[PDB]
């Protein structure tokens, strides 16, 4: 029983990673691309991109270890643990040639470390919408003039004592709706079906866990970022951010010219933290776009 | 009905200050001193020093309008609004003096404009543990390399909505011990039965929605602040913060410095946030001594 339901063409998989069944969309003929969506999401965040990207790519979106319908990491949740997976599910697909990356929010966190590491397997990045755990994540404040800041949930997710799922638990609609809201610009674009939908998988006991390990791990990830960032990322970058309400505006591309060689960036105005919903149509542009000016058939 | 225990000698009673009405313990005699508590707690933090200051002066320990068992405020949670309860409360027993005010805490947020408008009126002040709500509260991180940060809970309890209470209703006592204690560097003080004391009173729906309307006025505190403080506090001035975990450390007294002429500050090692539990005999004598230089 799909948890979404799957664009034509596609096909919902599975595949065990080091002991651990990962949940996947899989689509289209050509070089790869894998997708990876974030926080409070699933595959399905980039189901209005696939279909476009299948037209000259092969395209994979996994759920994220714990999220969606993945098993949970059998090692952990910090970026070089989780990164190992989606690495060797990329793999298993692109043998032979380097693979295309997409990442969205926590995607990038537990993508980075992969990409750092393997350089010569990524052809080409795309990461939107969230920091590259490093001490840069300190810096974001706690409270501003105008009411919640942007982060104040990296502190409610980490909290021990089960903070965050205890008093989640039982009201994980209306939790997700307030947050998705609290960092959108176009609330329009998350009808109550499409928060249903997403609700109904968070809120599985194991993936509202999953949810908040990726935060409970992210100083852990910080720590493991401060020695792999010390080699240059080589491959061409994109970066993208939402210039609106809750979007991550200059940062994304601020933060990345300290970690690529090769980088450009785009702000949307008028847009917040999910692209792929409140932005689809020039998001999946700038992509497709960016991703067509290499090997695709 | 009382939700905690008077102190022998002590009497609860009620006050009616502009429509509102304001619990508070009082006992003692000489001259006034009003002890004013902070989030997630009542007058009963202070049940511990008010025998000892009692025997001195006349020591009166409020509900904050909507917490413990005072009315919410008519007018508003901004700090000028509550503040003028307070100041109205103290000065119905010290009509024709100055009074001392010792506040922790949210209880600093509603007295800092009743100090600053009637500065004859305090003789001696003692605040600990909160920022005076100025620019400085957005400097404050999200989130640390240790993991959850001092003030995060600001955007959490001001969330529109109703985010806090919906959230935390049902698991006010679930979510007091947790709050309670990371916010400490001494958590063995908070046993069971004294959070499940904390708990009950702040589990009232009126006063969890109370809790959290003090933050979401938060930012204008902020802004009348910042006419007020043109004026600096000229009174004998004493900061107190927890030098361990969960404290404000340094910053208490150096943001008080840009407040007032005549400050003192202490940071008391191995507390966190909630001094009058964690390290009740330093910071018992720290007050008592600092007051008893008044006659």
């Amino acid at each position: 029983a799909e948890e979404f339901p799957v664009p034509n063409g596609f096909e919902s998989a599975y595949r065990e990673v080091d002991g651990v069944k990962l949940h996947y969309v899989k689509g289209g003929q050509g070089p790869l691309v894998m997708l990876v969506h974030g926080f409070g999401q699933t595959w399905y965040e980039w189901h209005q991109l696939m279909p476009e990207l299948a037209k000259r790519f092969t395209v994979i979106a996994p759920d994220l270890p714990g999220l969606g319908q993945s098993e949970p990491p059998k090692t952990g949740y910090s970026g070089e643990q989780v990164a190992v997976y989606l690495h060797k599910l990329a793999r298993q697909f692109s043998p032979d040639r380097p693979f295309d990356l997409v990442a969205h929010s926590i995607g990038i966190w537990n993508t980075y470390p992969m990409v750092v590491k393997n350089q010569a397997d990524i052809a080409r990045l795309v990461y939107m919408e969230a920091p590259i755990p490093d001490a840069r994540i300190y810096r974001f404040p706690a409270f501003t003039a105008q009411g919640e800041s942007l982060v104040w949930h990296f502190s409610f997710f980490a909290a021990d004592d089960r903070l965050a799922e205890t008093l989640i638990a039982g009201k994980e609609r209306f939790f997700l709706e307030h947050f998705i809201k609290s960092h959108a610009s176009n609330t329009e674009v998350f009808s109550e079906r499409l928060l249903d939908l997403y609700a109904r998988s968070y809120a599985k006991p194991h993936s509202l866990n999953a949810s908040f390990e990726y935060y409970r791990a992210l100083n852990e990830s910080v720590r493991q970022n401060a020695e792999l960032a010390k080699t240059r990322l080589q491959m061409p970058t994109m970066t993208l951010a939402g210039g609106g309400h809750g979007g991550m505006g200059t940062f994304q591309l601020e933060q990345m010219k300290a970690y690529a060689e090769d980088v450009e960036g785009h702000v949307l105005p008028g847009c917040g933290h999910w692209l792929p919903e409140e932005c689809a149509a020039p998001m999946n542009r700038l992509v497709i776009d960016f991703l067509s000016r290499g090997r695709h058939h």
